[PDB]
RNA sequence: UUACCAUCAACAUGGAAACUUG
RNA sequence: CAAGUUUCCAUGUUGAUGGUA
């Protein structure tokens, strides 16, 4: 089921496995060098072990592993960190990550870093917090699950599957009704870029009322199937929409009003007909159906498509591409509230 | 906001019915 | 025609508790 670098991954009984993995290669492993990582007044020996034991096994992973550019916090106070986080582009400019280690839990410390880290300053970065990881005894899984993120996070990935439909671009979506105030409503969106569903295009989509959040989602669509072609240059023949996040009760409203002028995306340019699948998630119900072919080789395919959660490898439960852009809705509709910028969304920096 | 798996507390919307006002 | 005192709940979110890790 999922793949590697020179080998196969394995395939365990219930394909969750945890304990100590990943003992093999992955798919891309740039060398990582100029990562600023920043530790706190209050974590100096254990982040002193978290450098130690990221540089030492974590299993044979090919990442060139190197010491970063240590940066050490007076306390956790607000204007200690303020002065200076824009994930560190004051002098040169040319960096990758910043990675810190922070004590107080506090929500609003993620929303002005995630902030100014995604439309301030686009840059992926990963933040430590020392209650859950301050402790050895624990430290080999949490060291490689750290840098299994970095891995994904600095434009590499994990692993791919096998497709046996040619050509499949994978449309996700999933809608955040804000249950507090204003009602954004936010619905995300991801498709496949390449052909083994290794890089994907992923737009967040803005929009007050449920009207005219169609003019940016056919804006987003011609968006990728022009990025698709600069990166392919063999357009894509199947689509299939995993639709979740409607009831019963909303699916009449939705399910036969908003995919017919999602649909009419394909206007803005000739010679382009291609099949369509439209699905609810709740279990598997389709409501659309232009592919035609059997039931059994798609549930198989929405079976495969649930698989490879590129954070948390095993078994989810609903199909993934809905959560790629879940979690990228409460990244963006619930705590950032903000456009995403371009580069980072060929990437998966939402994880 | 890690790496999800459960639980409960704090809350936001909706269903089902007694008192009672304009 | 609706506001309340509301009793049960359901739908979801935030923290904490135990963890696998």
């Amino acid at each position: 089921r999922i793949n590697l670098r020179n080998t196969s991954f394995v395939t365990s009984e219930d394909l969750n496995w945890v304990k100590e993995v990943t003992r093999d290669a992955s798919i891309l492993t740039i060398p990582m060098h100029f990562w600023a990582l920043f530790y706190p007044k209050r974590a100096m020996d254990q982040a002193r072990e978290l450098v130690n034991m990221l540089e030492k096994i974590a299993g044979p992973i090919g990442m060139r592993i190197s010491p970063p550019a240590w940066v050490e916090l007076k306390d956790d106070r607000i204007e200690t960190y303020i002065r200076t986080i824009q994930s560190l582009l004051g002098v040169e400019g040319k960096i990758q990550m910043v990675v810190c280690i922070i004590m107080g839990t506090r929500d609003d410390l993620y929303g002005a870093i995630k902030k100014l880290c995604c439309v301030q300053s686009p840059v992926p970065s990963q933040v430590i917090n020392v209650r859950t990881i301050g402790q050895p005894t624990r430290l080999r899984s949490v060291a490689q699950k750290i840098l299994l993120q970095m891995n994904c996070k600095l434009g590499g990935e994990l692993w791919g599957v096998d497709i046996p439909l040619k050509q499949l671009m994978v449309i996700g979506m999933d809608v955040y009704h804000d249950p507090s105030r204003g009602m954004r409503s936010v619905v995300g969106f991801v498709a496949s870029i390449n052909l083994t569903l290794t890089k994907w295009y992923s737009r967040v989509v803005f929009q007050m009322p449920h009207q005219e959040i169609v003019d940016s989602l056919k804006l987003c669509l011609v968006g990728s199937l022009k990025k698709y072609y600069e990166v392919n240059h063999c357009l894509p023949e199947k689509i299939v929409v995993y639709r979740d996040g409607v009831s019963d009760g909303q699916l009449k409203t939705v399910a036969n009003y908003e995919i017919p002028q999602l649909q009419k995306c394909f206007e803005a340019f000739d010679n382009y007909h291609p099949k369509m699948v439209v699905f609810v998630v709740q279990h598997y119900i389709c409501v659309l159906n232009t592919a035609n072919l059997s039931p059994d080789h798609m549930q198989r395919l929405t079976f495969k498509l649930c698989h490879m959660y590129w954070n948390w490898p095993g078994t989810i439960r609903v199909p993934a591409p809905c959560k790629y852009a879940h979690k990228l809705a409460f990244l963006s509709g619930q705590i950032l509230h903000h456009e995403p910028a371009i580069q980072l969304c060929g990437n998966l920096f939402f994880l």
